[PDB]
């Protein structure tokens, strides 16, 4: 309903819905997020001031912005492979290949949102959207922010996204480092995905299971089901002194990372 038609919901969210809006004329395929900023106007300003500034292969693309009355309707790739969140089998995962090759997508989609100075901030399967060819493409900025401008990093201070996507510094210091937030709930969908489970409700010392990946009674699952070379990167991802984490560019130097596995 506006030039093209809204032909079925796709991702009812808390703020409103995204649609898979069909033109009727050219056939064309897209996803109309409908914010009513009745039911906010200032996280919604940047939302879309950040998707203007955005521009690769791995990111879902933006394609612009109209305001018809309350209503912000945002025009954004369709992604016709679905939420990532789908093709992981609860308690098993997904092939080790296919993994792998989401992971290469993913990092690939981070670097370049970073060296924008950029941070996602909520990085996690529902996010992850797959393309016709199950290209991966990071999805919804609704919670990104600037984290470096004119070459000065600034550290974050808000708390926010997913808890057993979060890092734990994110929990425990006033103040944070953006870039080693992301890297963490991108090792966290690692895990996600060659286990098909989440390892901790949220990275507390008050969190059982936390507790015992600190100390390394690696021979509970998740960890059981992963294997040895993912589970080495896993081991320089989730560490939890933000300044001793593996980055990205050392996880491009990493063994697993750098297998061969995949036709
Ligand atoms: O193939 C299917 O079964 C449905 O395909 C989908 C399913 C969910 C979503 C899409 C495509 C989207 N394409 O862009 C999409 C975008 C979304 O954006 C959310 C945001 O920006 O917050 C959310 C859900 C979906």
């Amino acid at each position: 309903v506006e030039d093209w038609d809204l032909v079925q919901t796709l991702g009812e969210g808390a703020y409103g819905e995204v649609q898979l809006a069909v033109n009727r004329v050219t056939e064309e395929a897209v996803a109309v997020k409908i914010v009513d900023m009745k039911r906010c106007p200032e996280n919604i300003k940047k939302e879309i001031c950040i998707n203007k500034m955005l521009n690769h292969e791995n990111v879902v693309k933006f394609y612009g912005h109209r305001r018809e009355g309350n209503i912000q309707y945002l025009f954004l790739e369709y992604c016709s492979g679905g939420e990532l969140f789908d093709r992981i089998e609860p308690d098993i995962g997904m092939p080790e290949p296919d993994a792998q090759r989401f992971f290469h997508q993913l990092m690939a989609g981070v670097v370049y949102l970073h060296g924008i100075g950029i941070t996602h901030r909520d990085i996690k399967p529902e996010n992850l959207l797959l393309d016709e060819r199950d290209n991966l493409k990071i999805s919804d900025f609704g919670l990104a922010t600037v984290f470096r401008y004119n070459n000065r990093e600034r550290l974050l201070n808000k708390m926010c996204g997913t808890l057993p996507y979060v890092a734990p510094e994110l929990l425990k210091r006033r103040e944070f480092h953006a870039e080693p937030v992301d890297v963490w709930s991108c090792g966290i969908v690692l895990t996600a995905m060659l286990a098909g489970e989440l390892p901790w409700d949220q990275p507390s010392d008050s969190c059982q299971e936390y507790s015992d990946w600190k100390e390394k009674k690696t021979y509970l699952n998740p960890w059981k089901k992963i294997d040895s070379a993912p589970l080495a990167l896993l081991h320089k991802i989730l560490v939890e002194n933000p300044s001793a984490r593996i980055t990205i560019p050392d996880i491009k130097k990493d063994r697993w990372y750098n297998k061969p596995l995949k036709k």
